[PDB]
């Protein structure tokens, strides 16, 4: 469907990359947090959800169902937090890595690279332009 | 054009908010920088350009042509700087400033409405619908 998404964690440098994934285009947005606080995910979901139609956020463990901060994101944006791979990411940020200073700057030009590239090098949509045509439709 | 934005700062509670505009669409994206400095303006640029496609960036002032940082990310983006209102902005975060601690949130939570609202209440496209609109075109 339009509206939704998958959200993930993973580890680098002793810190926390925050992933949402379109399932439908293979967008993604991330950001690196200081540490796994509610707070930041809730900011992060509220961004996300000015930015694209998000109605159902799945995530695959319990952490983000006992955070308050989370709870009133999602009633306030109207997004749906259901229970229930793409660290090709890590590969492009070690590309990267050396081009920034900072981890953040890394997986940002990681995430560019993800999002506008086209599949295999080559023709059709990148991730970007994908999530476009879905939402255009 | 479908890549043209305008990039400007306004100040509130003592803490600077970067915006930036696609001009075609309404269109907003924004963020509290903790100073107006070069490393948090090319962080900003290079999150927008993995996300919408920009090609060209208006500002009003010198600031961001003295940025070392800001200058590497128009670079490596591919991203043209050039040289030569939206405040409803700041209502929308004074009717909201109270549902939130941090004025970040407040921000989000204006350019969520922002973006999603229908201009004067009713029917046609949204800021959010027109971006997409725009690029799927
Ligand atoms: C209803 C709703 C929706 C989204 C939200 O995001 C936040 C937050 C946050 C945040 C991110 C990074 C750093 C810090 C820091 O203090 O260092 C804080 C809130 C909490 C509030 O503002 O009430 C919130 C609430
Ligand atoms: C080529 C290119 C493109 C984009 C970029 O963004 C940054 C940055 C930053 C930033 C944001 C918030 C907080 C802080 C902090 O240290 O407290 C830093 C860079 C600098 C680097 O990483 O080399 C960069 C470079």
């Amino acid at each position: 469907s339009p509206g939704i998404w998958q959200l993930d964690c993973t580890h680098l440098e002793g810190k926390v990359i925050l992933v949402a994934v379109h399932v439908a285009s293979g967008y993604i947005e991330a950001e690196v947090i200081p540490a796994e606080t509610g707070q930041e995910t809730a900011y992060f979901l509220l961004k996300l959800a000015g930015r694209w139609p998000v109605k159902t956020v799945h995530t695959d463990n319990g952490s983000n169902f006992t955070s308050t901060t989370v709870k009133a994101a999602c009633e306030w944006a109207g997004i749906k937090q259901e229970f229930g791979s793409n660290k090709e990411l890590k590969k492009i940020i070690g590309q990267v890595r050396d081009q920034a200073e900072h981890l953040k700057t890394a997986v940002q030009m990681a995430v560019f690279i993800h999002n506008k590239k086209r599949k295999g090098g080559i023709g059709g949509y990148s991730a970007g332009e994908r999530i476009v045509d879905i939402i255009a439709t």
